[PDB]
């Protein structure tokens, strides 16, 4: 289905970055480094 081909890919490149960041910044130290959560 289309599922909004912009709106979808703006949540799968949000998910991606989100991912990305979760498990670097986990491995960069999470809260206690000052750098933001997923959101
Ligand atoms: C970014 O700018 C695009 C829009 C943005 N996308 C996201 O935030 C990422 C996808 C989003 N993820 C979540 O919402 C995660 C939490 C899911 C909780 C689901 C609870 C039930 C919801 C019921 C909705 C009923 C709707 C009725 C009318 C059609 C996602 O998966 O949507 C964004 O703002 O979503």
């Amino acid at each position: 289905h289309a599922q909004g081909t912009f709106t979808s890919d703006l949540s799968k490149q949000k998910d991606e970055q989100r991912a990305k960041l979760f498990i670097e910044w986990l491995a960069a130290g999470g809260p206690p480094s000052a750098k933001p959560p997923p959101k």
